[PDB]
């Protein structure tokens, strides 16, 4: 006997891997396979369009890239411009229809059924397709109002996945170009800034961290310095080396990074808090400016030292040229223990070249 | 015709798949439940951390309700993550009969999840109550509820996992916008503030909900520029000198340097305002002497904000203007240093203004 609830629950269960899903290819992947078994059709084909090639868009099999397709051509060219619903019942009698990509593989298209895409304020933002009918000769006015609703969540899912990685972008933009706001006093760089949250990044991957903390290292580390702000001229643009009463200034930029971060509630600002007053602790107790020890320092703050020490040894600074990885690998064996977590200076060594491709791939 | 629930979970799941609020996602979930257990009632119930109960929200959009996570029906499900099915409430030991009696409802059936967060915890509860047979909850009922929680709890950690991206985003711009606290007197809340206005000026000129909200936290980034002027100008003990004051006016280029280019159109408008700021409408403005819309909407809108902010500010010998005198102000620079049709707007929602300053102080 069958299950009079199965294809709720085929449904509900698509809908859960979509909810989790953040990748774009992989929504519409499931959304595809969904519409196939929901439609009991043998074929579906999403079409999105890009507003910079003028062009529809789709995926061909799991794990390769766009097929471009005509926008004005075809059953989802008809579809795309005049917002209407196609249903063919015999495809070879249609001259909307490309009988080509059809007669190269051994595949024979009869049934199609094309409704459109919308977007929030009702504009058309695509095509949704299903091929060959499987239990019918026909695509009924039951399919068609199922492709519809079906059509209305393909939509959602795809908008909010766009929208989230909008939103996600543009959190980096703001944490990397803030953090640079020290710019015009102070000599590092905007890729330094970038470059020290994706070596811990690898980091606490490899550390076997959560994931959302993976996330958050890659994202609090960038503002490890940001205490310069409150940092005086006559300290912060002195050039050369330093004396024993402005060094202490200098040292409190620490501090200072706290206290501009500490005030959040987000998980986000109590670590780059924290990394902020703690970069420049050592493994030792042999840093600054408490002289922190071991464990005392968070794995956060352990992470950074690292990654930042990394980033300035291979860069041009005054004196100084870049040191290579051989030496850059040697430095670090010799301060395991010391100015380093030991277990941590393993896993940077261990992942010693996605850190310098890090570096090559962002000057 | 069995699709019938089939596009109802599609309608329903369309409207999740918008939702931002987490307070709707519930309540579009148990909607959904209702239709498609053919139930009466459902409720969720999620954990908290702190507090240490559990909570639900009920319809209608009040505060939520606080729940004994040892006690109760919930409660049982919550700690043993046993799954619950009661043909007769009024039967067992375990139900609380008050809810009934302040409702005037009559509970019978109750069917009760446990919710499984990613890692496998358990964060809440599903609770479906009343099939509409007037009989029990059946084993296939079981089962679908089964799905139905596991669509649940998807959803809920996707819509937890974007309010503290949301969270976390405000957060950073707040405080990093602030980061001239050490060497400049504006304060965390004006900065604020000053996007608040801005939002509800935005809104009520007839701007898109999205640039609303662009605005709300671009605005708050104007002045960053400052943290690029010499000491030797900003924390100088006298007033400024004419070749000071023109260094000073160099923080809204500094500012639009260090937004510019960054490719978000966050970050654009961020660096026009910060950048526009005060530049006004006639054009007598700095640093370019900008003229009407020739300054974005957005310098435009945080002009009359930050203006707004100052004005309504306790200074020593300085005490903030009320609402009459402030009206006054505005209709006096209207044209002037204000863009007069949003400057209208802004009057027209003053009320509005006057509220914020008094909520967030
Ligand atoms: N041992 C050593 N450390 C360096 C050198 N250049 C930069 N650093 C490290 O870089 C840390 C801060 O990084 P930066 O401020 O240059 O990004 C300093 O605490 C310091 O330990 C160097 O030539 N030798
Ligand atoms: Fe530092
Ligand atoms: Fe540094
Ligand atoms: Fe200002
Ligand atoms: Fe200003
Ligand atoms: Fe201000």
């Amino acid at each position: 006997y069958q299950d009079p609830e199965r294809k709720l629950k085929i449904l509900l269960d698509y809908s859960s891997k979509i909810a989790n899903e953040k990748d774009l290819r992989n929504v519409l992947l499931f959304l595809t396979d969904l519409a196939k078994e929901i439609m009991e059709a043998d074929r579906a084909s999403i079409f999105l369009y890009d507003d910079q090639k003028k062009t529809l868009w789709t995926i061909v099999a799991h794990g390769v890239d766009r097929i471009e397709i005509d926008a004005d051509k075809g059953i989802a060219g008809y579809v795309f411009r005049t917002g209407e619903i196609l249903n063919i019942p015999d495809a070879y009698k249609d001259p909307r229809f490309d009988r080509d990509i059809d007669k190269r593989t051994g595949y024979r298209t009869r049934t199609i059924l094309a409704v459109p895409l919308f977007d929030r304020k009702q504009n058309i933002i695509g095509v949704f397709q299903v091929i060959n009918k499987l239990t019918n000769s026909v695509f009924t006015e039951e399919d068609i109002e199922l492709l519809r609703h079906i059509s209305l969540y393909a939509s959602s899912t795809i908008e909010n996945a766009i929208l989230y990685e909008k939103l996600k972008k543009a959190h980096e933009d703001v944490i990397y170009r803030l953090s640079h706001a020290t710019k015009f006093k102070d000599p590092e760089t905007q890729n330094h800034i970038i470059r020290v949250g994706l070596y811990a990044e690898i980091l606490a991957r490899e550390a076997g961290l959560d994931e959302e903390d993976v996330e958050l290292v890659k994202l609090a580390a960038p503002m490890h310095d940001i205490g310069k702000v409150g940092i005086p001229d006559r300290v912060l643009l002195k050039p050369g080396k330093l004396n024993d009463e402005e060094w202490e200034i200098m040292k409190k930029h620490t501090i200072y990074g706290y206290e501009i971060l500490k005030g959040g509630d987000s998980r986000l600002l109590q670590i780059a808090a924290d990394i902020a007053i703690e970069h420049h602790e050592r493994w030792d107790g042999t840093g600054y400016p408490f002289g922190k020890k071991g464990e005392e320092i968070s794995i956060y703050g352990r992470m950074t030292s690292i990654s930042d020490v990394f980033d300035a040894l291979t860069s041009d600074r005054p004196y100084k040229k870049a040191w290579d990885m051989d030496r850059t690998v040697r430095f670090f064996k010799e301060q395991k223990g010391k100015h380093f977590d030991p277990f941590l200076t393993d896993i940077f060594l261990k992942n010693i070249d996605q850190m310098f491709s890090i570096k090559r791939e962002l000057r």
